[PDB]
């Protein structure tokens, strides 16, 4: 069901892969470590198009791994892939472009987008663990939950992308691979676990509540998780970082996502809820 594109045809559309930013007047829209996210025109349709950038033969494997959890994977709440380059030296994926681009950059209000209110981050919270739901329930580990993973279409649809680093499903592995600000503490020693995507998804509800980054250089606390120690540490309340770019963020719903991610964030990956318990309370929160 996936497109074969010949590389040259990718060229065509990418103003030759101009990677100067959009805003440059380029086609770069952002990039990761297994890429760079190209703007992209066909058949008078706007695309996203990721030419893949770990030795060689892992970064083929990841480019197939993407294709077939895509292929049995389809969901609103998940990316769709619309076909590939595999000729060629370089490798790229085609995506069904997302106009409001990715919850980070909506967070951050990156190029002027208004800030997100409470109601909408509360919906894409809940869009985003039905996505992880559906990945879990067929049997597979992103390994790479974060902001920049959740895309947000026009409607401001979640949608969680990047499959490569994906897996079946204790295990272990001698690659230790995603973001470490993200990972939990298992999955920064190599066990491979759904129960590592929950741990990240709690960091995700920490940036929705605080609109903080999880890192940020210029920063203290640098990393976000360490909040949720100021707040069991009596240091701070959640109140001190909710964000202040907000009118609408009713004090018990907020409080709510705080529990949630919380649970989510214990270190102990066998106390952390499943991705089911997660709906439930993120869908009783703003019942
Ligand atoms: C997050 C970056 C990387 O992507 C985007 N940024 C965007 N920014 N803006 C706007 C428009 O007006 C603004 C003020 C600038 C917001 C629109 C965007 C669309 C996208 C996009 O369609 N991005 C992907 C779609 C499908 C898949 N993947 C995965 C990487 C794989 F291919 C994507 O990255």
């Amino acid at each position: 069901r996936f497109h074969s594109f010949s590389f040259y045809e990718l060229k065509n559309v990418t103003n030759n892969f101009d990677e100067r930013p959009i805003s440059v007047g380029g086609n770069k829209m952002g990039e990761g470590g297994f890429g760079v996210v190209y703007k992209g025109y066909v058949n008078n349709t706007t695309v996203a198009v990721k030419k893949l950038a770990i030795t060689t033969e892992e970064l083929k494997q990841q480019f197939d791994q993407e294709i077939k959890v895509m292929a049995k994977c389809q969901h609103e709440n998940l990316v769709e892939l619309l076909g590939f380059s595999s000729d060629g030296d370089d490798l790229c994926l085609v995506y069904v472009y997302m106009p409001n681009g990715s919850l980070l950059d909506r967070l951050s209000c990156l190029d002027g987008t208004p800030p997100l209110s409470w109601h909408m981050r509360c919906k894409i919270a809940q869009g985003a663990a039905n996505g992880i739901n559906f990945l879990h329930e067929n049997h597979h580990i992103h390994r790479d939950i974060k902001s920049a993973n959740i895309l947000l279409d026009e409607a401001f649809t979640a949608k969680i992308s990047d499959f490569g680093l994906a897996r079946a499903s204790t295990v272990m592995t001698s690659r230790i691979v995603g973001t470490t600000a993200y990972m939990a503490p298992e999955a920064l020693r190599g066990e491979i676990t759904p129960k590592s995507d929950i741990y990240s998804f709690g960091v995700v509800l920490l940036e929705i509540i605080t609109g903080l980054p999880a890192v940020d250089e210029h920063r203290e606390p640098q990393l976000l998780l360490d909040i949720k120690e100021e707040i069991e540490d009596e240091e701070k309340t959640i109140e001190d970082y909710i964000d202040k770019k907000m009118n609408d963020a009713d004090s018990t719903s907020v409080e709510a996502m705080y529990s949630v991610a919380s649970q989510c964030l214990h270190e102990k990956k066998n106390k952390r809820p499943d991705i089911k318990k997660v709906q439930q309370l993120l869908q009783e929160m703003t019942a």
